[PDB]
């Protein structure tokens, strides 16, 4: 019952049922004219200061939270570009947050590195707050997605032709690397904006995930996770799973 688990678990339950969006960044694996782009062909570390400082924070929080009795052999280009995909996602929130003149401290929001088993490398982001609404939903989906692309295609580490660059943007936006929770519904019919409750969601779901150590991944593992009071950052698996005994 450190300091940090019980702040954890009392900032995670104060928050027990704020309804947030709930967003997933992701990519797709990319073949343009024999050039093939992965899930880890963005390792540019673009030299932006404030990029820059996000993900030192997320080698930090990695860092902090790597638990050292237990031997950890996850690949360095792995932790390179989730470290980079970290500052990314959280560039593209804070440029989303600046268009609605949003201050960054009336919003709360939970960020989770995970490799699902079909899918790979996912970031799942859960965002939300006073100045924000159900119906506002796709529209934040939208711009996610034009900032995500933008990002991706920035910090691209394939030498691509401008054609392929614009080409890779447009796949990016189409297929719609940034997705939405919404309610189930039918091809045709309408969907809604699904909003989640945010301590619940994070204390029984995202905070039961195992932590990967290995490459290639565990399948449905979390690589890093982060919060806007900085609460969950820093704790290791063991502690994680105490936050949500706790929390019941
Ligand atoms: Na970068
Ligand atoms: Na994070
Ligand atoms: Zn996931």
């Amino acid at each position: 019952y450190s300091d940090e688990v019980l702040g954890a678990t009392n900032w995670l339950k104060e928050k027990s049922n704020q309804e947030v969006f709930s967003f997933v960044f992701k990519n797709e694996n990319v073949q343009l004219n024999g050039k093939d782009i992965g899930w880890n062909s963005y390792k540019k570390e673009l030299q932006e200061d404030e990029l820059k400082s996000l993900q030192r924070g997320a080698e930090t929080t990695w860092d902090q939270s790597e638990d050292m009795e237990w031997e950890t052999t996850v690949d360095e280009m792995t932790k390179k570009q989730v470290f980079i995909f970290d500052s990314l996602v959280k560039k593209c929130l804070f440029e989303v947050l600046n268009t609605k003149n949003i201050f960054p401290g009336d919003v709360n929001w939970f960020v989770q590195h995970e490799w699902g088993k079909d899918q790979g490398w996912h970031c799942h982001v859960l965002i939300g707050g006073k100045d924000f609404s159900q119906a506002q939903g796709k529209w934040w989906r939208r711009q996610l997605n034009v900032y995500w692309s933008r990002w991706l295609v920035t910090a691209c580490n394939v030498q691509l032709t401008p054609a392929e660059r614009i080409k890779l943007r447009e796949i990016a936006e189409d297929n719609e690397w940034v997705t939405l929770l919404t309610y189930k519904h039918k091809q045709t019919k309408k969907d809604y904006t699904k909003c989640v409750l945010f301590g619940n969601m994070i204390a029984y779901y995202f905070l039961t995930k195992k932590k990967i150590s290995t490459s290639p991944p565990r399948d449905g593992g979390y690589f890093l996770s982060s919060d806007s009071g900085w609460k969950t950052n820093f704790l290791k698996e063991g502690e994680r799973h105490l936050v949500s005994k706790l929390y019941t």
